[PDB]
């Protein structure tokens, strides 16, 4: 009954996976908690089992990790970068089998599964050069015979909690950056993607062991809300990087703040695209489609609100409807599929709930809006017109392929409509007007962390810092100087002169 | 009865202060809240009165601030820098009279009063150049025909809450930086330093008005915990910079996180000095004294813990005793004075409580430990030996001149003792060992935000970021790239080619 | 002398007399040849200045290097405080100094005052900069080691400036080099000696008020002999030269000969390009002001105008009508937009270029003649019909002569902008999103200044200022230009107790 | 007779080397110039032959390179970095055979041969991350509705001339950085290491070709002074990176300055180590030896001057004499060997010439000073005492293992003795005094580009910029913001508002 026991899935063994796998690594493999079975979202068939972490499993892991840091922190950063470089190569060796696993356990199409592995590979090679660059400036002191310097040091243990939609890349961003910065990591992934977590951990573990380093440098404790809450309340966790829903992310933020710890929050998005009258419709229409239905609309940066100028509204919508009909559905591991299933059945139930509510709030389903009659968690990509921009269902984030479409007249009101929501991740405008673009990038423009022009809301790369504002959390990952979130700044004044302070009337010696 | 009504204090009128003053500014002056009277800690006599902000006063002020931002944000940063330059000049014009007010209402000596105003002047002149520099890099995209840029924009309204011990400089740091970054400010200082807040606002108000700008750019709402709490819960406050107690700062952080706002926290410190066997004792003894009794031990960065190696412990303790006996107390606005009074009568009572508790936990008072019999809130600078490093009173932050002295043996254990407290503001070592210094600055060294060598825990300047770790809050002010806390980062991809997607 | 007349009594407020000392190194002097400067508006003598002899130069150089011994030990933020006070001293005299600029050089009053403001702004900028300069602490690959990047002053910075900007260029170099901990030696244009003296007088007071040796900002007024000496002098650690390309070439060669540092800000042949989709309401006035500004004597003055064929004739006509409205007159008089050329010699160079353009096949559509009036006034001139590769068009002439060209496609007009030897400033007027990024990219303009919808004189203090190719490559004012005034050292510090591998050898 | 025709050297074929090899690559292999034979300095036996570039070979290559740039410059910088990354892997795959070629043809011991290849591998991996980082800041404009940004673009063609002592790493530094910065390269290595030049190019040739890129991006033209001079005079070479002797570098610098081009100069050094009384002699003695005799004392960063405090001089020298006697000499491709031959027989004649000149000037040889009786170019590592610090031979850079030893009394004078030479590459002090250390790194300390503490003069790594001052040339390579030397800066102002310029009285 298990998929891994079938001959057509023998490639899973290339990742070191078995019928039942250990979900805890801290130098040694284990797991005394509940055994979980993960399923294929494309056909609802069981893949394999993973033994999750118990409470005691977690305690020993944190302790060994903090013990491993004593060794890891003494290693020069460029030498820490060389370790990450080897991690990048090891991922290259398994890029096809691991990407296939992502498509199998998570549900995204094959080219995106492999692409997600490639993101980890790229940020590794990026982290290598960065490992020779991290540091602060030498500042000129106002005091004669004194030096003023800014030092950066690791915070220690970096706890990493990731979500289902990107079960490889998000960890990879945090991991590669935290490692070169001299920290040790503890990983708790989404329970429904444990096999991927185990597979990635297995690749890194070997690299650490071959270099005679303690494996606890990149620890793993598979588990649910119990393990996650524990990490947020644990003073031994110096930084908790959390990626997930806003409702959970809010509670994560409060618990860490209660113990004066550090948090890095990457939460929900309600991303909008704006098309003006002077926009290239040949560019606009497909950009809208791919950003709205991409990964079955389960990206953090998925387009969920589409604002179109009155002059071109009906045309764009109709041209979108004809295009939606040409979207090829099917199993995610097939070389012609563009659209796979949703990750859970609950997501299907939430998809329907938002649809029923959208019609109740006065919206009209112009395409899709129904579950597909087929095995797996398949729903139709959906377009909804007629809603007010301030509709409740429209300001609510649903992790499903539902695109709310609105009309607007002037630039001023449509910039405000983009900013009126609680989320603040990504945003895009399509136009050619030079002045409008610079306004969009200015203080009266978009309030999001990602502000794009003539490219959809998923436009982002390794070179820049990734994250959002407001209810998205304010956290940043990967590029720019985001590494500073994984280190602590100290401002240091050094007296090297033999000069003594003014006596101020006091007789010493 | 009011000091301001007395001829010997007529200099107060040079700052525009009257018998009763308005504690609210948002373009107009007002205050429908409680009338508060502030006292001089040197003689316990009332100085003047201030009408605080009502609930309606606060609500109206926020609205005018967010309206003022619409104009302020459209102004180019270097031109915002020009205003900041003018603010610096207006402070120069009142530096001596304003500094005297600091000594009168707060209690610190004159040279520190004038000195605190100078810090505001210096951060202004710094911010001028900084206004032509703030921004992000142009990065090379992996995509052909695309541009990748990092943009920085103002966060909007910056709420600023300050404490009594530094009632001018802390606001100045936040104000000067936030202004050039295109934000508007709303200030709530300590109730017992309301006159200082009013006087400072008066100087800035003049600058804004002469330049035909809305006064709400730098608003003032005098009040207590109710105003502070309202700001912490107000969604219209995009960034709240709080300086104060660890206990109160903790709740502020929770309230701000609850509504997904931004906070900048500058809380308590339990700063330590470490003297090794190879240290220059001619340098150590005065460094400790000035860092321990400075401002009657009411600085955030005041030295409260002194670790000395066994070989030189008794000698250093003795040499501190002889130097402590020469410390001149008296009126803070008086020359040759090095040591002023405590801020409140309550602080004197807490000083005694810390003294009695130190004796109960097994400590020995080798100097001081008593109240001085004189008008005002004067106490003796105190030295305590014999406590264990893990003593309860030693991990407790008391805003009074009490120096706890400890012995240590090895480098490893004394570094840990420096880091074992909940606070993480400032720290210092005195030594000549090259390796020891770099370990101190390294990952197995100090966990504080300010890590000094051969200079006491009050060693810091404008050019660098000021702040601490752990229970100190993690926030930073003034130098380096601390300005990023007052702005929002955006990562921007611009497609300019004619290529269509696959 | 104009200074002996009551209507110019304001000149005495700058401390200027009938005859002035042209050497300052803590003490004032000058044993060289006496030079007399004239007002280009009426060819009347203003005052005299005694220039530096050879011995004057030697004593000045020696005293400057002694002053550096003190100056370098002063903390950078405290050096910034000195620069800040220099800024305030300039504010107090901004109106009279700007008036002197108009009198002695010839540019209009609003630009004269503005140039003083340029010195003032860069001062206030350098103040914050004095708390920021430095390098990174880098992570060493070696355990127990530190890797740091240090910056230190180069020592003595010689500064050579030109006539057209006798205040701002020196000011740029002064404020930056000072906060970097260097001492300066200034040789200005001989025809703007009074301005050099007036500026030196203001700063000297500031240094004296702060009890600093005056040689930190030294002055040695002189001609080619002083310039030649500075270029060959090993005691001159960095030489900043602003002037003609032909002389700048020889200056660079002399400095390279002795392995010194040079900062060259030389000539430009700057072009504006207007495409069909450009806002003609923006193009026409922008073009005029950039072409006729300061009588076309700026380094960044527009000398080449490329217009798209479809709108060429219209733009030319609208420029002809606009040129007719240019108000000429005395530079120290309000509503005046156009003053005289700096020298009478320049007028002869103006006429020579006009006749040579017509000989090469050009057509004068406006101006091209001398004005019958006192001073060095010439008509602002427009020339059409020349080929883009015309000899007169590739030559930098310091006169108000605008060469107009037609083009068809983007590719060729980008190349025509880059085909000249000069590479200072450049501008395009367009709205096409793609064309702008190509203009800013590797296949676009090769200049140091690359503008969009703004004329060739578009620049500000926050950014680095300078050009490429035959312009010299030097940068001034903004960005990380300060690195040109300091020396980089890469420093590895061993603080561990570890000994190197013996590799089989027995020590101790 | 050829070593490559002998079976014991068959590993050379793993690098694609044959009996006679092509010394020109620009997409195709060729070479119509003079045929050169390279020899092994360990036994003076011929290895293989190389056909050098003729003039016609040079012209065609430059043309193809500049045409190849049109494609290379349009490729995104991170995509150029991906190319540099593969180049690193190709070097990794051949590190042992290539390192052996370095030891065979140049003469350094095997662990250093491999080490030099490893440095090229490391700068590739560094440059990968750097390719996503290069660029300038977006500055806040003072002008409303305007944007201010600093752009960086490639300079075009990067000519690279290298020397014998580091025939792999020096090119590698320049190649990797210039490539990600969007430039194309033209390489002319030392004639005596032509095989190394060919072998490296072949490794790169495969990488470019496998990615369907024009091979001229990393071109090769093997040749001597005739090829080198042309590169210095060719206006089509936008940046010339030259590593070599001070005497030649000066002439290269002048020729490049003559045509207003860019130069990057990495020239000679006369590097000094200083030992103070409080220094750890257990650290000093091995540091001095390894820094003085390493690579047979033929590094640019070789310790050539040793300053020791009066109190500890005789002890340090005596301890050095005993350690020098333990230096194991022999063939470079054998383990436990620390000292190989000099690169040429001419270097042997100049090694001896310096020894004889030291005795004539009053020096005493306390160790070595004679030729070794064996095949190849082997000489004894030499120590010289008793010389004045201003001895002519001490100020002369000799590429041989000769250490001149001096005594000093006070800190001030020995700092001055460090700075008195024309060269300005590397320098080191050994001490524990905190104040002395900060003075040494400060404005009154060393004037060199590399300033180390308690680590010898060869202490440097990739993360930081590498280069020297004064007569060393001023150029920088590898780390920090050294990449700026391979690109041109532009300061760009963009008006995006609808605002029109002030009319100033004119009606449009």
């Amino acid at each position: 009954t298990l998929l891994i026991n079938q001959p057509q899935y023998a490639w899973l063994k290339e990742l070191g996976l078995r019928e039942e796998n250990e979900g805890v690594y801290n130098g040694s493999w284990g797991g005394r908690g509940e055994v979980i079975t993960t399923y294929c979202p494309a056909n609802n068939e069981p893949i394999a089992r993973v033994r999750q972490a118990s409470v005691a499993d977690y305690e020993e892991t944190v302790k060994k990790a903090r013990e491993a840091w004593k060794i890891w922190a003494d290693i020069p950063a460029p030498k820490r970068g060389e370790i990450v470089r080897q991690i990048g190569d090891a991922l290259r060796e398994k890029i096809q089998v691991l990407g296939s696993l992502v498509s199998l356990e998570m549900g995204k199409i094959l080219v995106e599964g492999v692409g997600e592995v490639q993101e980890y590979v790229d940020i590794c090679d990026y982290a290598v050069g960065l490992s020779r660059m991290i540091g602060g400036p030498i500042l000129p002191s106002e005091r004669s015979g004194h030096a003023l310097i800014e030092q950066w040091n690791p915070v220690g243990l970096v706890g990493i909690i990731t979500a289902f939609n990107f079960p490889v890349a998000v960890y990879g961003w945090n991991n590669a950056i935290a490692m070169i910065c001299g920290n040790v990591c503890l990983w708790k992934g989404a329970p429904t993607t444990s096999l991927i977590s185990v597979a990635v951990t297995k690749i890194i573990a070997k690299v650490l062991e071959d270099n005679k380093l303690p494996g606890a440098i990149c620890s793993l404790t598979c588990g649910g809300a119990d393990i996650g809450t524990a990490m947020a309340k644990d003073e031994r966790v110096n930084l908790l990087s959390f990626t997930g829903s806003t409702q959970v992310g809010k509670q994560v933020g409060l618990m860490v703040q209660e113990r004066f710890g550090r948090s890095l929050l990457e939460l929900g998005g309600n991303n909008a695209i704006i098309a003006f009258e002077d926009a290239d419709l040949s560019l606009v229409v497909p950009s809208a489609l791919f950003a709205a239905v991409g990964t079955a609309g389960q990206r953090c940066t998925t387009a969920r609100r589409l604002f179109i100028h009155e002059s071109i509204h009906d045309e764009v919508v109709n041209r979108l409807k004809k295009a939606y009909a040409q979207i090829r559905v099917g199993n995610p591991w097939d070389p012609n599929v563009l659209y796979g299933p949703l990750h859970t059945k609950q997501a299907v139930s939430m998809f329907l709930g938002a649809v029923e509510e959208a019609k109740k709030e006065g919206g009209t389903v112009v395409y899709g809006g129904k579950v597909m009659d087929r095995p797996g968690n398949y729903v139709e990509p959906t377009i909804v017109t007629g809603l007010g921009h301030d509709a409740s269902i429209a300001h609510t984030e649903t992790f499903a392929p539902i695109l709310y479409v609105f009309k607007f007249k002037n630039e001023e009101e449509v910039f405000a409509w983009n900013n009126e929501v609680k989320q603040g991740l990504s945003s895009s405008i399509f136009t050619k007007d030079l002045g409008r673009i610079f306004r969009w990038l200015g203080p009266k423009g978009s309030d999001c962390g990602i502000v794009n022009v003539n490219i959809p809301t998923s436009g982002a790369e390794i070179g820049g810092a990734f994250g959002g504002e407001k209810h998205t959390g304010g956290g940043r990952e990967s590029g720019s100087d985001a590494w500073k979130q994984y280190m602590r700044r100290s401002t240091c004044t050094i007296n090297y002169s033999k000069d003594l302070p003014l006596a101020q009337g006091i007789k010493f010696q």
